[PDB]
Parts: structure tokens; sequence; C-alpha cells
């Protein structure tokens, strides 16, 4: 783990709360002093106590590949602790949480440009982790964090989020990635409401395999629902590739004069 992950001196880091339950153990928000001595906000991912040996394998594992990335909208790793217990991954602290809590809490209070904001850095961030040949698997609203900026960083802690050959075989790639991403679309200009709400998984499999897609959300620019629906392509080499999609965001930030098109599953 430490080819790409630091250890940190457990000195430099203190606790200032409890802010979840991960999947390994809990996570905290705390401080971390730098070696340079500059202090940062950092959350702290705990692995849990009477862990067994596989249990850690996995857990830093997250840190070996997170250590991989250096990217603005790509979650920071600082770094790990493992010559010492709890053992721990330090990351960089986001003030507003998950994008599709914090989206929910604020239900039509932003303005068109803001919301493709943040589209636009995830679909950065999707670039970089997609040119670094990795494919996320598990891109949704719920992994994507956002910091008192609104700047938001792609993460990792699902058949709503999954492409039809992905379901179908495992075919996953970064067009697969690509399929996640329009549903994390869908999932922010709906303030985050749940994909494909609580249909049987069964019938979402069969619905969106039948050419049935997410409806637009209300007040929903017809390009960033074009969007969605290129990149629900059921042919997955018809899909955008990530830099277009960084490109077509871009666009739109140039031109809200373009957004003023506005436009149960759709077929
Ligand atoms: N508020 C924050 O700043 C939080 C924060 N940084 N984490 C956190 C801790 C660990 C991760 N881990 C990863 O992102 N792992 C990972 C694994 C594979 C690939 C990637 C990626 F590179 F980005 F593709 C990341 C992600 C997020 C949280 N996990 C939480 C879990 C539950 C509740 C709140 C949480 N808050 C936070």
């Amino acid at each position: 783990v430490h080819e790409f992950a630091k250890e940190l001196d457990a000195t430099n880091i203190s606790i200032d709360k409890v802010v979840g339950a991960g999947e390994f153990g809990e996570v905290c928000s705390g401080r971390l002093k730098l070696p340079s001595k500059k202090e940062i906000s950092v959350a702290i991912k705990t692995l849990k106590v009477g862990y067994t040996e596989k249990q850690r394998r996995d857990f830093l594992g997250e840190a070996s590949i997170m250590g991989q990335f250096d990217h603005p909208n790509i979650i920071r790793l600082e770094g790990v602790v493992t010559k010492s217990k709890p053992v721990m991954i330090v990351t960089e602290y986001m003030e507003n949480g998950s994008l599709d809590s914090f989206l929910r809490k604020h239900d039509a209070q932003f303005t068109v440009i803001q919301l493709v904001g943040m589209l636009r850095g995830i679909a950065s961030g999707m670039k970089y982790l997609s040119d670094m040949g990795y494919v996320h698997r598990d891109l949704a609203a719920r992994n994507i964090l956002i910091n008192s900026n609104l700047v938001c960083k792609v993460s990792d802690f699902p058949i709503r989020w999954t492409s039809p050959e992905a379901i179908a075989y495992r075919k996953f790639t970064s067009a697969s990635d690509v399929w996640s991403y329009g549903i994390v679309l869908w999932e922010v200009m709906s303030y985050g409401e749940r994909p494909y709400w609580e249909m049987s998984n069964q019938d979402v499999i069969k619905a969106v395999d039948e050419g049935y897609r997410l409806p637009p959300p209300m007040d929903c620019p017809a390009a960033l629902y074009q969007l969605m629906l290129d990149c629900w392509q059921k042919d997955r080499n018809n899909r955008p590739k990530f830099e277009q999609i960084v490109s077509i965001l871009d666009k739109l930030i140039r031109n809200p004069g373009s957004l003023k098109i506005i436009t149960n599953l759709l077929l």
C-alpha cells in the first residue's frame, strides 16, 4: 500500500467528530498537520476493531487505488496509518457531504449553470480516471462528494446505475461508466431523486432493455436531457467519450443562452 499511499504519523492527526458509519468502520472529520506545518481538514476512515486480515487488505486496497490519482475532481488521498491503531485512511475534507443528500436538501434552489458546474466537475474527474484505465463501476450521485464551494469530486464508498451490457454479462468498460454518468446527470437535474424510484430490479433491467429511459426532470434543459439519452445509447460504441462530455458541458457554461430550451419511463 505504501507504493501509492504515504504513511502518516498519527501524532499529526486530530479527530474532531464521528460523521458516519462506512463499510469497513466509521468515518470521522478531523485535522491533519502536514510536514510543512500547514493544517488542513480531513476525513478519516477508520478500520473497525476486530477486523479480519482480509478486510484489512480490502480496506487498504481502496487506498492503493485512490493514491494513484491526483486530480481536482477526484477525492485526494492524504495518506494512511498502518504502523499504529486504529488503521486509517485520511482524505481531503468535503464539507457538503454526498451529492445526492446535498441536492435533496436544496430541491430547485440552484441555477442551471451551478448544476452544470457540478456536472462538469464530475465529467472531468471521470475523464482522468478513464485515461488511467480505471473503470469505476459504481458511479452514482451518492459516491460524489461536494465541498463548500460546490466543487464535486469522484469518490467510491448497483442495477440502477449499471449499463445493460454490464448487468447482462459483466461487460464493464469506460462506456459503461459513461452510462452511469448519464444516470448521475439525471440525479443532479432531479435534485437527488432515486433513479427508477423503487421499481423492482427485474423491471429496471427489463424496461431499459426494451428501450425505455428515465423521463426528463422538471424544467430540464433539452441539451442536458439529450446528453442523458446519448449516454444511455444501447450500443455502447455509440456513447460519448468523457472528453466529449466535458467539451459539451464547457460549451453550455459559456452560453446559458443554449439552455433556454426546456423539454413513468419514456420509449
Ligand atoms: N465528508 C467527507 O469529506 C467524506 C469522505 N472523504 N469520505 C470518504 C472516505 C473514503 C472514500 N473512499 C474512496 O473514495 N475510495 C475510492 C476507491 C476507489 C476509487 C476511488 C476513485 F478514485 F475515486 F475512483 C475512490 C470516499 C469518501 C466519506 N465517507 C463517508 C461515508 C459515510 C458518511 C459520510 C462520509 N463522508 C465522507
